[PDB]
Parts: structure tokens; C-alpha cells; sequence
């Protein structure tokens, strides 16, 4: 018997029932939706990139179609309406099986279609879709009442149409009060990604591919893998908190698998990817997740699922990370009495980097003044709820600390809002709280700006000035919510600075002292550099050093050490990071300074050249080009090639290249999208990785 | 490498790593050496007697937070506070951290703190000293190695892994500082320590109660606990909060796939587990998601209630079970509820196919909210049935009891799933041929009638619906709803003086019974209606199976008048198709001709299975043998096969059942059980007995066991 619930759940877009098409009277000869991609439709629904035939609107607006019939429409005695119907289980109560009535005029925010133009036997209908309406493939009919039964348009795949959101529509949530905004957030298929570190930003391009061929479909399978229930799929919240949550892969469920381990065995390194098509290609292909995949790899999918559905979206790349937060806002660094950093003790790293998205979007849920930009982190952390992705949480009420309000917001505001603690374990196991940092972690937030490649500042939207009031209001309030704070709160200044090399290159390294006081100091400071993943783990102390310094009042004092190439070379984890520590105990007070910065190596890049004709529908070669500065031979160097627009993704090995050998790979390939274009290539051998290039090319037609 | 994280998640109490006994560094040694701990755990000392843990067949110390316990250390030579350093040691899972609350080192002290971990030396006597152990209010909640380390200036010395020290830590429903502190002891008596309880179902206008071992205290319990949470992956920092336990312990409750302690499933068959009827309490659930490691087929929303609850008071969270009569579960946080009716007046059954529980269980845990602003601690709802939520289909919780009540709903979790349980309207619409469709009228005064749980005194009902919503009517509640609506609620459709309703009277399984229409004209207009009577044989849930009854007849309504019309259901019109449980579901509406106004009302009954007989004899002594005799005698016209019959009794008996193959009509069976009970006082005798037909038969019997 089937006693939880009368009608199964409707959570499938590919599912389908068969609706009869029986339940002088008028009957359809023939549907005509200007769904030519040149045509009123799409153009005007913005929907005329999609590689895709079928007619795809954007609710909250109008579109055209038009029916023929047996004979002509009268008035008098016809009565018609289109239907469009979604999941195996439609029912109008859900929103999942929509008759669309006949009305004068159409009505702002309800399913209406009006009689514009009657021509012999055919009529031209303006159907408007709710603005709060199911985002997926709807299938079409025509219904026909008559005294018996209703008359209906047989099942007809032609005619199926896709409903997205609607960012143009002032009526929909995800409404996006700005055209540049819009094109950037919502049209661009080509991204760009920060990584490297605070003082030394590297970029990186991204392949997006929303309107590429089958990423719309791959994106309701998302969602069908999720079981998403139909009639929750038109929340831009909920599809944001749904989708996110498929983006790592729990087990055998989800789309990318999750893996920062070096080596990446069965699978693609995460350096390797160029964009999000072939990932969700090969996640619907075969059904199962894709290994492997990182931060900026789940960012990079997620902002494709995101933009493809119609939600304006954006990466976000935080500097100096406070992930696995659990909503403490204390990250602890623990010191000798020695002054030496203890790195038994001494367990929490700070990411150098971090990326998560951005969807647009109001909050009708929450208190107002919170709509605009929610944060949403496919990374999982613990959270409230276990080890799982964090969000939506809004922007704003993070930047204020009304962390109370959906979705994760502590963990969010601790990623960018936790201090540096700095104590001192005592060899008789007490604690002593040396020092605290309110000022390293969430240092810059950075994301693509509107008009180009460059970088957009947006630290002070998630966070007020440090010092200020409103700063403070908003750690005062978070305090209240789910933001934590276990522990509670000699003139000599120290500071130090790394300078960035080129992977091979030896580089220098500054300590400054300042002794503003009027008494003699005698120090030791501590050097320790280790090499470290990009997430801060650190792998080895590749260098250390111990320093005594004397210091003289009003004296400044500035020492200087070279870190060898040698010293490293051998060591480097991919991305090739390496951190600090100075760390120093005076002696008359006992008091420590502490400091530490990140660096990493300056990495190669991948030559990208063209020649021939670049205009769509026409054959122009590209030239992939790694000249290989270093002094080991490259086992299995796959490089990989992709462009939105221009050609799909593509890969080649090549088997080994010796020390300062350049290979060369050239592919013909033919463009389908005119404009603005990108060429985009990676390299991960079987050692060197995280290697990237671009080429910006200029497709005529 | 692992460049994830530095340290892997410790998410398990279960694992362990290797503390070393000595860890020196540096250069150059009798400094102490302890030569034996002794916990005073025995179950008739004053550890376990103050903690409230003496109650648990477990024979490891197990103490609740924040209250201090003792402790001796015999060690190898004198304690000589002049020159030696040592402390006590509590250690969970494989990665522990002083960060975590993982690895704790308690500091002996001159006297103890409020709220913080420290051992006052209270005594010392050739070689032994003798500890007042204190924990943290807000410790994490498990099972914890103990280790004594002898602080020499490079580095230390410790004792070896002792099983045998291993001391459980749980909440403390007695501690004013803990989160989860219950004011008196009456409540924490109930809700605590009170290892039986009652479920309450059937129907508003004839509740059943029906008895479920909780059995906390039982062997294998408290580790089963620990253990599913372990199958979460629980970061174990996390278990000091019962908030997240709460959260994380009930979406464990149901089983997704080959995670989860229960299979639920409603198809009244039941193929390859045992019926969600037949279960008497959560032991044998428990144990068995234990043993197979596997989940436990099936359960319903009272059986994952069951089996959350023990958990929650096996931790030490205050916990009770809750019954909500017409439930509105699947709302997606609407508050309607739809019936749709054709042009005539009668219910169209294709569209209608939303459908109202006839009751629904779900669980509450009592504990502040300090995420919440103030005023919404105190009983927290959590249901571990699924449902659809902003996440998916999962369970929902826990959700002030207090924000509910209020509207406000934008605080976590889950809070407008539950308060649209309790709040929907039911809408009757009708569907035109034309497509159309009309609201003709809303009953708010259906879904969420009457709230209810067990009594602090014994076995009685405690309506508690306003616990849950202001009176109808008054400005209170009309606030509530509109705060609700602005936060989460929604209500997808906007909203001739004669008044319906009717009764049905409660039958015994087998017998005719009447059901009396009432109509009343309040106007100066004489009218006349066409009523329609559809009955259908249901699930508890209303999912209705068939028709088995439809009349339709004309009244003429005198102006300002009352008319009555009864209605004889006689036993043959229901008898060979009821679904265990058999509930009736009845709707009756008419159409005024005259004004083409709609009158809609609708009914549940249940039929009253008769009951199981147990009787004891013997010595009701702890230790001693009694014999238990349950029997049952088959009301039914028809044989019974496979018919199945357990027994249960914390403290009395281990879960246990027979089989018998057949029982013939009106045919008794017995079943003796020689019973030695091992828990003394009030006890309780639990039986049920499902076949491949009868089921949801259930039987008890009060015991007071000797010492
Ligand atoms: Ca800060
Ligand atoms: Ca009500």
C-alpha cells in the first residue's frame, strides 16, 4: 500500500507522465514558438546563447507563440488554454502542472497568455509566466474544453521550453538592478580566478561555459541527482542550498570529488582543469563524481550552475582563510617560553587564499536589507549541521553580525573575522596569551570587476573598518548569535618581509626592529619557513634560523638572510607556497613579537599563439607553447586547451620534456561564437603543475 | 599528503591513539609513580547516586558535567605538594587537542571553580590522595580515557591505558550552569530519569495510549548512543552542544539509503522486517542497528520518536514524546491545505490528494538558545520524520517551542515546517469543468486541535497545544501568524447563515456504529441543501485506500432550526478492508441550492482493537523469579497467521517474542516467560502483537518488584 503520501514526490525535471489527450470542437494543426536564436524570443529573454533549439524564456516575461488550428478561433464558442507541465507527478496545487488562461490583459506577476493577433486560422498569444514560477524543462499543450472531456495536444519534444530565472525581471528575486552588472554576472562565460597570496595576486582564467552545448541540461540533472523537489526549484535560495550541497561529492553522490593531497592518483589534479564544461560533461556522461577538484574547481562549477540557470553569480577569493572556523573567531599560534613557535601545539592554518561564490538575490525570509549578495561556499566545514557547504548567507548580514539569520552565517564571518592569538605554553603546561591579531585574516576579498580581467576590491562589503564602532557593533552582535571567543583579551616593534621569486630563484628576506624605548634590549628572534600546501598545512621546515638582536633606544634595526633556491627546490608542494614565522622573545620583559607573511614562487606560464582566419564558422590554428625553465625532465606532461565559443575542452601529454625544451601543439579549430573570445590552457605533468596560459582572440562574423 | 587540514577530523569517541607514558625532551628518576586510581564507582556509592547515573547496568563510572565527583590516587611514596607536579588527564577520540576540549589536563587546585575543570586535593593518607574532580558545565558529552601525568622539568610521566578508568561524561539536567538545566525535580524525574513512557494516538475525539520502553539505563544503551552518533562522523567537538546533538542524533533516526537506525515505510506489509506495530520500545532497535551495523526495518513516526527519545535522555537531555492531532506534515510551509470539490457539492478525490495525519509524533528537548535571542530556551521541537525542508527531505529541528508560538520563525531550524503543522487551514475549493477554480470556505479550527504528551504524575495526557499556539481568536495568535508570514509561513490564496457539523461514534473493531449529521439555519430563509457523505478506509496519516461508503440526500432547512440526519454504518461495510491501525476518514458537504454556498466538514474514527492480557505470579523480587503469562484471544471472524507477540518490560525483561503460526477465530494463545527482574519499584510489562493481518495490538501490566 502507499500510506506515507497519496502522490509520490515530484522530484524530477526528466521524469514524465502521460497526459491524455482525452479527458468540429477545434484542434490544433500546428505550434509555431519564434524560437530561432536571431528571433523576438530570445533575444528579448536574453536566451539567444544557448547552444541549444529549444525556445527558453526567463520568467516574470512575455513571449510569443502561435496556434493553428482545425478551423478559426471564435469567442463565441471555443475555450482553449495552453498548459506547460513538469515532473512524472504534475498537480496546479504545486505549481508543476500550469494551465495558462485566456485574459484581456495581461496581469503583472500571474500565468496569462492573451489573444494579440487572429489571422484566418491561426492565433498569436503573449503568454506571461509568473515571476515566482518553476525553473525547467516544461512540456507544452494545447487543451481544448468541450461538453465531454478536455482535447489535448499529443506528447511533442518540439515544443518544450525552458523557463529560467530571470535577473531582468523586477519582479523575480534574483532581479539584478543594473545592465553591465547583468551582462557580466549573468552573460559572461568566461571567469577569472585570484590565487597565489595577499602580497603577490596571481590570475588565472576560467571557463565558465553556461551557453555551451548540454551544461543547461547537466544543470537540471544536478538537480534531479539532488531529488530536488520540483516545486521548490523556482527559490533561487533553496537551488543555491540545494546546489551547492551537490557540488562536493559525499561518497558517490555529488559532482566533484574533494582532494588536496599532492599526488592525485586516479583522477585529474584540480590544477589541471580549465572550466566547467568538461567537469559537468563528464558528471552527467558517467553518473558519477569527478575526481578531483578544490576550492576554486567547486567555485568555478558552481558559478556555471548558478549563471546557466539565471542567478546572477560571482567567485570570491577571501586572503588569509579562516576555514574549519567552527564559528571561533581565534586562531591559535603557540610559543615557547623560548619564543620559538611550538609546532607540535600549533595545528590551525589559515588558508593563503580562499574562493567561494556569490548569488544574487532578495531575502524575503529574513528581516530587510538583506537581499543583494549571498555568500554560499561549496567547501564544506563544520557547520551546525555537520560536514557540509555553507550557505546562502547574506552578505550584508554578515558585514553587520546578524548571524543568527540562515543560512551559516558564524561560520562565514569567522572565515573572514577571526584574530590571531598568539600564546605561550609553558613547559608546566599552563597558557599564557601573549599576543593577538586583529588584522590578518580576511585581509583582502577580491572578485572580477564588470568591464575586464581585472581585480575588484570588496573587502568592505563584507566587513567594516577596523577600530570603528560599526565594526565593533558587528562583533558585538555576532558575539550574541554563534560567533565565538574562548579566550579572553615593551615598545619594540618587529616586522618582516619575503621577497617573491621565481620558482628556481634564490630570494632575500628583511627583520626590522624598532626600539622606541629608552632601554637596552637583548632579543632572540626565530626564523622558521616552511613549505606549505596553499590552504597554510605546512609540509616541512624547509629553513630555520635563530637570531639574537641587541637592541638601542631609539634605534631601528633592520637584518637581512637569503634563502637559497637549493634550499627549497626539492620540497615545493604544488602552487609553491612557503610561510614565515619571526617570532620574538626580548629578555628584560619577556615579552614576544611575533609575525608572519606567506610568499609564493612566481610560477611559468603556457604560450598561446594564433594564426589563420579567426572569424565563426572559419579554421584558425592555435598553438599551445611550455618552455620548461627547469632543470628536471617532465614526466607526463598533459597541457590542456579550452575557449568558450571557440573549442571544447582538450588534452595532450607529452611524455617528457627535458630541461628548457619548448613542445609545441598546434589545433585547428573553428569558432561558433563571435566577439570577444579567450584561448585558455593548464599544464600538470607528473610533478609540475598549477601552470597556466591564455590567449584573447577577436572572433569576427 | 593531506593539504586539507593539518590534523584529520576527530569524529569518533571510539578510536584512539597512543598517549606516551614519558615524553621527554632535552638532556639529563623516581618522581612519583601512581601506583593505583580508584573511581568510587560502585552504583550504591555516593558518584553515581549524586550524578543520577546509578542507574545504568553499566559498570564503568559515568558522571554528568559541571558537578564534581571523587577520585583516589594511591601513589608510590607520599604526595609531597613541595616539589611534585601531577594532574588527572581526560582524553576522546584519535586526534584529541587541549583547542577541542578534546585532551584535558585537570589542574589540581586550591579550590574549585565554577564552570571550570580543576581536582581539589581533599584528602591525603599514606601514599593515597584523595580528589573532588569538577568538569565543565559544558564538556563534551561521551566516554573518556583517564590518564595521571607526573610533570618531571623535561617532560612527563603517565599512566598506561586503563580500560577500567574509562569515565563517561554526560549532560546535567541537575546543574544549574549546564544548557540543558531542568528547574525541579519532579520534571527532571520525567523527563530524565523516567526510562517508560506513553504514546499517545488514534484520534481528538478517541485518544489511545499505548506503553514504549525507553529503556536507557539497559545494557548496551549509552554506548549505542555514543556509537551513532560515531556513524554521523560527529565532530566530537560538537557533543558538548545539545543543540547540535539534538540536530545530528535525529537525522540519524532516519534511515537514507544504508545510513540511519530505521527504514520507515507506510505500505501495511512489511515484507522483510518487522512491522512498525510489532516494536515495543527502542531496546532491540538499538541493539540491533548495533549488532548489524545496519538499518532497522521499519518504523513510523511514533517508533522514530521512541528510539529518539532514549537517546535524548540516555545523554542526558531532557526529552519527551509529543502527539499533534491533524497533523499537517508535508506542508513546505504552507498553511493550506486544499480539498477540492466538484460543481455539485461533492469531493473530488482525484484532485484532493493532500491528506491531514489523524495524529503525528515527533520529540522535544529541553535546552537554552543561546544562538536565539532571549526567551526561546526551554523545550526545543525536533522530528525526526522527514519532511520537506530548506534543505531537502529531512527531518526538522530543533525549533523553539516558544518562536513557533510567536511566529517567529526565521529562527533556526526549521522552525515554519513546524509551526504550518499546527497552524494550516484547510481550504475547500471547487474545480469547475471549465478549469476554474473557486474558494468556497476555510476551517482553521482543524489541524493541530490538540497537542498532547504523558502526564509528570503517571499515565494521563497533558494537553499542551498552548504551548504551541495562542487561543483562536485573540490578537496573540492573528500577530503570531502575521510575524509567521513575513518570515517564512505562506498562504498561497487569499480568503447564507446555515452551519454543519456531525459525530461519529466510536466503535469497537467488528461492529455498526452511526454517524449523526447536524445542519443549523440561523436565518429568517428557508433553504435546501444536498449533503454528500463519502467515507473512506484510511492510514493514520489520512492517505485514504477506498471508498466504503457514499450517500447523498436532500434536507429542507425551516428558518432558524436545527436538523438531523443519522447515518448507520453497519460492520459489513467496512470489515475486510481496514489497514492496521483502522482509521475512517469522513467528509460531509452539501450545497445550499439557494445560494450555491458550500458546507464542508470532515471526520476520523479509528475502530478500538481489543487489548493483549499479561498477568505475573510468582515473587516480584529483584533477583528472583516470577512468571510472566501474556495471552490473546483473537476478536477477529477470520484465522490470524504468523501471528507474532512480544514482551517487554525495562529493568523486567530484555525484548523478547513468539511466534505463533495460526490462531484459529476465537482461539487464545499464551505465552509464559520466567522473568527475573533486576531494576525494583514501579515496572511495567509491555506486549504487542502484529500478523500477517491484526496488528497494532498492544497490552501491559504494572509490576512493583521487591527487594
Ligand atoms: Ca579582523
Ligand atoms: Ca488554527
Amino acid at each position: 500500500f502507499g500510506g506515507r503520501r497519496a502522490v509520490p514526490p515530484n522530484n524530477s525535471n526528466a521524469a514524465e507522465d502521460d497526459l491524455p489527450t482525452v479527458e468540429e470542437f477545434l484542434n490544433v494543426t500546428s505550434v509555431h514558438l519564434f524560437k530561432e536564436r536571431w528571433d523576438t524570443n530570445k533575444v528579448d529573454h536574453h536566451t539567444d546563447k544557448y547552444e541549444n533549439n529549444k525556445l527558453i524564456v526567463r520568467r516574470g516575461q512575455s513571449f510569443y507563440v502561435q496556434i493553428d488550428f482545425s478551423r478559426p478561433y471564435d469567442p463565441r464558442r471555443d475555450l482553449f488554454r495552453v498548459e506547460y507541465v513538469i515532473g512524472r507527478y504534475p498537480q496546479e496545487n504545486k505549481g508543476t502542472y500550469i494551465p495558462v488562461p485566456i485574459v484581456s490583459e495581461l496581469q503583472s506577476g500571474k500565468w496569462g497568455a492573451k489573444i494579440v493577433m487572429r489571422e484566418d486560422r491561426s492565433v498569436r498569444l503573449s503568454i506571461q509566466s509568473s515571476p515566482k514560477c518553476i525553473v525547467g524543462k516544461f512540456r507544452m499543450y494545447v487543451a481544448v474544453w468541450t461538453p465531454y472531456g478536455v482535447l489535448r495536444t499529443s506528447r511533442n519534444p518540439e515544443t518544450d521550453t525552458y523557463i529560467l530565472f530571470n535577473p531582468w525581471c523586477e519582479d523575480d528575486a534574483v532581479y539584478l538592478d543594473n545592465e553591465k552588472e547583468r551582462e557580466e554576472y549573468v552573460l559572461n562565460d568566461i571567469g577569472v580566478i585570484f590565487y597565489g597570496e595577499v602580497n603577490d595576486i596571481k590570475t588565472r582564467s576560467w571557463s565558465y561555459g553556461q551557453f555551451e552545448d548540454g551544461i543547461l541540461d547537466t544543470c537540471l540533472y544536478v538537480m534531479d541527482r539532488a531529488q530536488m523537489d520540483l516545486s521548490g526549484r523556482g527559490n533561487p535560495i533553496k537551488v543555491s542550498r540545494v546546489g551547492s550541497a551537490m557540488v562536493n561529492a559525499k561518497d558517490d553522490e555529488g559532482v566533484l570529488v574533494g582532494s588536496w593531497d599532492n599526488i592525485y592518483a586516479y583522477g585529474v589534479p584540480p590544477s589541471a582543469w580549465t572550466g566547467s564544461v568538461d567537469i559537468l560533461l563528464e558528471y552527467r556522461s558517467s553518473e558519477n563524481p569527478v575526481r578531483y577538484g578544490q576550492c576554486w574547481v567547486f567555485a568555478g562549477v558552481f558559478n556555471t550552475f548558478l549563471r546557466c540557470l539565471g542567478i546572477p553569480a560571482r567567485i570570491v577569493t577571501n586572503y588569509f582563510s579562516a576555514h574549519d572556523n567552527d564559528a571561533n573567531l581565534q586562531m591559535d599560534i603557540f610559543l615557547e617560553e623560548d619564543g620559538n613557535v611550538n609546532s607540535k601545539l600549533t595545528k590551525d592554518s589559515v588558508w593563503n587564499y580562499h574562493c567561494w561564490n556569490e548569488a544574487w538575490m532578495t531575502r524575503p525570509d529574513l528581516p530587510v536589507g538583506f537581499g543583494g549578495w549571498q555568500a554560499v561556499d561549496s567547501t564544506p566545514q563544520e557547520n551546525s549541521d555537520g560536514m557540509y557547504r555553507c550557505g546562502p548567507a547574506s552578505v550584508q548580514a554578515i558585514k553587520h553580525g546578524h548571524v543568527c539569520f540562515q543560512f551559516d552565517a558564524p561560520f562565514v564571518f569567522a572565515e573572514v573575522n577571526s584574530d590571531l592569538i598568539y600564546i605561550t605554553a609553558k613547559k608546566d603546561g599552563t597558557h599564557v596569551v601573549e599576543n593577538v591579531d586583529a588584522t590578518h585574516i580576511g585581509k583582502l576579498i577580491v572578485t572580477k570587476q564588470i568591464g575586464g580581467d581585472g581585480m575588484m576590491d570588496i573587502t568592505d562589503t563584507y566587513k567594516f573598518q577596523e577600530g570603528q564602532e560599526e565594526e565593533r557593533l558587528a562583533l558585538e552582535t555576532a558575539l550574541m548569535y554563534g560567533a565565538k571567543k574562548p579566550l579572553n583579551t615593551s615598545n619594540v616593534d618587529m616586522d618582516f618581509e619575503v621577497e617573491n621569486a621565481v620558482l628556481g630563484k634564490d630570494f632575500k628576506l628583511s627583520i626590522t626592529f624598532r626600539n622606541n624605548s629608552h632601554n637596552r634590549y637583548t632579543i632572540t628572534a626565530y626564523l622558521s619557513a616552511n613549505i606549505t600546501f596553499y590552504t597554510g598545512v605546512p609540509k616541512a621546515e624547509f629553513k630555520k634560523e635563530t637570531f639574537d638582536v641587541t637592541l638601542e633606544p631609539l634605534s631601528f634595526k633592520k637584518e637581512a638572510v637569503l634563502i637559497q633556491a637549493g634550499e627549497y627546490m626539492g620540497q615545493l608542494l604544488e602552487q609553491a607556497s612557503l610561510h614565515f614565522f619571526v617570532t620574538a622573545r626580548i629578555n628584560e620583559t619577556r615579552d614576544v613579537l611575533a609575525k608572519q607573511k606567506s610568499t609564493v614562487l612566481t610560477i611559468p606560464e603556457i604560450i598561446i599563439k594564433v594564426r589563420g582566419t579567426q572569424v565563426v564558422g572559419s579554421d584558425m590554428t592555435v598553438t599551445v607553447e611550455f618552455t620548461n625553465p627547469l632543470k628536471e625532465t617532465l614526466r607526463n606532461v598533459w597541457v590542456h586547451l579550452d575557449g568558450p565559443g571557440v573549442t571544447r575542452p582538450m588534452k595532450k601529454m607529452f611524455r617528457e620534456i627535458r630541461p628548457n625544451s619548448t613542445v609545441q601543439w598546434e589545433e585547428v579549430c573553428r569558432p561558433w561564437v563571435s566577439g570577444h573570445r579567450k584561448l585558455i590552457a593548464s599544464m600538470s605533468s607528473d610533478s609540475l603543475r598549477h601552470v597556466y596560459g591564455e590567449l584573447d582572440v577577436q572572433i569576427q562574423r
